[PDB]
């Protein structure tokens, strides 16, 4: 509930000159583990980096290169269900579109057991990793 395994990938909270800060509400946020899973998004990889953080919130600012196969591998990942990570955050996901996206996660976040963080990032997006990931927001 009060789970405190946060992996992120790829992007992320560093500040890709946002002209905000450095998104420091992310990183430790709660005093939590604070651990990178790495590029792409390989969540086979990730698995065995799964048994390192064994995350709950398990993000990827990976902007389509995960894949729709990767995005479906996150979606074994949950459908594992030996392994946790029942909620993710697809960071970046596509780029500039969030008001009429794409036909990509229309369906895929149909069920979007994930949320989506905007093509411009800001901490409030991850004041809702933590929120909704701790169980519910």
């Amino acid at each position: 509930m009060e789970k405190k395994t946060i992996v992120l990938g790829v992007i992320g909270s560093d500040c890709h000159a946002v002209g905000n800060k450095i998104l420091d509400h992310s990183f430790t946020n709660a005093g939590f583990n604070v651990v990178n899973i790495g590029v792409l998004s390989s969540q086979e990889d990730f698995i065995n980096a799964a048994i390192e953080t064994k995350a709950d919130l398990i993000c990827v600012s990976s902007l389509y290169g995960q894949g729709e196969i990767d995005c479906k591998g996150l979606r074994e990942k949950c459908d594992e269900a030996g392994l946790k990570g029942i909620k993710l955050f697809v960071g970046g996901n596509i780029v500039v579109g969030k008001q009429n996206w794409p036909d990509v996660e229309q369906r895929f976040k149909a069920m979007g057991f994930d949320r989506v963080y905007p093509p411009g990032t800001s901490p409030e997006t991850t004041i809702a990793d933590m929120k909704e990931v701790l169980g519910v927001e």
